[PDB]
This record gives structure tokens, sequence and C-alpha cells, in this order.
């Protein structure tokens, strides 16, 4: 019964159609989103990895509703504990395999961080997070293959915190992009 993208051209048309308004369905994005059958043939041109950490690829505009990004993780490779910045966050791999650890958010005191979830998010599959749901960090599982993440974030938001897991403590950081649309960013 869900609407299933052919191709990832379909499902960025999709996705702006569902946006295009003020009621966002969660659940019917998510099950749209894991519907399209990764192709690296489609996105290879965003496929943009670097030695030492992950990369960020936007994809689509959304029309400034959201955000489409690719994320490459080379061997190993994994984020910070962080938030969202009151967005919705959809995550859904395109090849590998990403460990996702939910956390608890901190209180004013100082304290190691609780783990609320931890789940490995498999083949085509489309998670999803925001906010109240609380945070998190994800990591590629491989130390021998990459991992391919397709991200959708609406509002879009080039900010968020970064969490340090002893403590709770947290810092503003500035989110950037190696590449645009297949191009390398300065
Ligand atoms: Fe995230």
């Amino acid at each position: 019964e869900v609407l299933k993208p052919r191709t990832l051209a379909d499902l960025i048309r999709i996705l702006h159609q569902l946006f295009a308004g003020d009621e966002v369905n969660v659940e019917e994005v998510q099950a749209i989103m894991e519907a399209y059958e990764s192709d690296p043939t489609e996105w290879a041109m965003y496929a943009k990895f670097d030695q030492y950490r992950y990369t960020r690829n936007l994809v689509d505009q959304g029309n400034g509703k959201f955000n489409l990004m690719i994320l490459c993780w080379g061997e190993g490779h994994g984020s910070s504990i962080h938030d969202h910045t009151n967005s919705h966050c959809f995550l859904k791999m395109l090849q590998g395999n990403l460990k996702e650890t939910l956390f608890a958010w901190p209180d004013k005191k100082s304290n190691e961080m609780v783990k609320k979830s931890e789940r490995v998010l498999r083949e085509n599959q489309c998670a999803y997070i925001n906010d109240s749901v609380g945070l998190h960090r994800v990591e590629n599982i491989s130390h021998t293959e990459p991992a391919v993440s397709l991200h959708l974030y609406s509002p879009p938001f080039d900010t968020c915190h970064a969490f340090d897991q002893r403590t709770g403590h947290k810092n503003k950081v500035t989110m950037t992009f190696h590449s645009k649309f297949g191009i390398r960013t300065p």
C-alpha cells in the first residue's frame, strides 16, 4: 500500500510533495524512504569519502522545506553524540550498516551519559529521530567496508550540539558540507 519510488529521483519528487504543506506524516515519509531500493548507480556521484571522518554531501535543498544529503562513513567512522535542533531527522541506509546508539538527555549535573537504545540499521532501513526521542550517536559497524546513508532534515539546520559522553557537557558545532550536488566544496 506504500508508494514505492523506483529511483532516487522519484523519491526526491515525492518528498517535495510530502513536505509542501504544514503537516508532516512521519510514518508515511519513513515508509516511502524505506521503500526506495538503494541503487549505487543513482547516488555514486554523491559518495565522496574522506580518509579521517565522515562526509556530508548535499543532494537536494527541498525548496527550503528540508535538506536531503548523503553521508559517507569510511572504515570505522562514527559521529559524536548530537541533537537535531528541533527538526525531524530521517536516516536511511544506502550501503553497509550503521549502529545507532540512543542517549538520554543530560541534566544540569555532570554525569556519564545513559544509553536508552542500541541497534543496527539494516539494508535500506529508514530510522527516525527528533530531540523528544533523545540524542544519538551513529557509527559504521565495519572497519573493512564503508557505510552510506541518506538523511532528511526538516526544517534544515546547520548547527547542533555535540555531547561529551563522560559528563553530558555540550558544545555548539557548525556543520559543513563536503560537497553539494556532486561538486566538492572549498
Ligand atoms: Fe544524527
